[PDB]
């Protein structure tokens, strides 16, 4: 078949170290070669995003212009509904065809919460979902019957994750970073520096806005 | 519709008037006819109640038995996991349906996540005195956008307003409860009656 494709979501307000280096760490010990960003828009029920759409993908894109593994889709920002996630995934199975394989990416603190998600179900049938372990935390499921449900997809090979189009689930060791969107937003009001959390062509674009400020 | 159900969660290390005469004086001023304490379990991260799961139950058992508007779910307290309010409020949102309101109490100094509004309003317990400093001013506009001063509103919708009611002032917290008990200076007036003779008969706060 062709390569794996990884899809990694998000926000991204700010884009920042955090979400790079966390998966192409990934990537060094899954064999990924290819990872599409895709960038959401927040529900009108929630605090809406700091830096509007345009400057949340000029920031994306300048930091993702140096690194081959990563390329950017503005499906959700050019897009009218709020991003659902099982809705991307139910169109990239789409076009992508049956025997691609087809990964998403998503934290250990939103396993620890998947069954909260709008078809949460049908996600696992389009792809397979890459578990980034937070260190210190057990993988205790809200419901234990859906603890059952991480038992019976789980993978400890990720040949699965390369030789099947979806359906498994992988946990995978990632090192730490004391980095968030909301501590850059407050090191930046605070007046203290941040040349080590945030791409250097980033954190210029991001002062030339005046963002976060 | 069904009523208006309203979850009111904690600690509750001890439950006192404090929780108790703050929300039955709110449901006189919002017209709502029912509330579910939802006690909570403290995840490891964080120092541990003094009384025990089975012990902060019977107080709170204690503290609702007479007051028809209380109800108890243990929740929480039954299950494995740390309680996270989205992941309770959804609960409630898939056991109780689509259509029937909910609301969550919380009180101003916690708020200081954005999930609530998915399934429930949430109500803000004033802190009387305060302004409506939200830190990060892009909730700010996220606060303003849904709040309401109608509770038609909270009744006549499933979720997404927002209420900031007026409570009065009480003098007692858990922390000046066990302070007081600790050294050994009367409470009488901050727990109902039942809650404090079974806090002196198991020891507890000492």
């Amino acid at each position: 078949m062709k390569s794996l494709q990884a899809l990694f979501g998000g926000t991204f307000d700010p884009v920042h170290y955090g979400h790079l280096k966390k998966v192409e760490t990934l990537a060094n010990l899954i064999g990924l070669t290819r990872v599409t960003i895709i960038p959401n828009n927040v529900p009108p029920h929630r605090p809406q995003p700091e830096a509007n759409s345009v400057q949340r993908k000029h920031m994306l894109e300048l930091a993702i212009a140096d690194k081959p593994l990563f390329t950017l889709d503005e499906r959700e920002l050019k897009r009218n509904a709020p991003s659902v996630t099982a809705q991307t995934l139910k169109e990239w199975r789409q076009e992508q065809g049956p025997d691609v394989p087809l990964a998403f990416i998503i934290g250990q603190d939103s396993l620890l919460t998947f069954p909260t998600w709008d078809e949460y179900e049908t996600i696992l049938d389009n792809a397979h979902l890459i578990v980034l372990r937070r260190p210190g935390y057990p993988l205790e499921m809200a419901q234990p019957q859906y603890q059952q449900w991480l038992e019976d997809h789980l993978t400890h090979n990720p040949e699965d994750l390369h030789l099947q189009p979806a359906g498994k689930i992988y946990l995978a060791e990632t090192p730490y970073f004391n980095i968030s969107a909301t501590i850059i937003r407050e090191r930046l009001q605070n007046g203290e520096s941040c040349e080590d959390l945030l791409p250097e062509p980033v954190l210029t674009y991001i002062n030339q806005q005046g963002l976060y400020r």
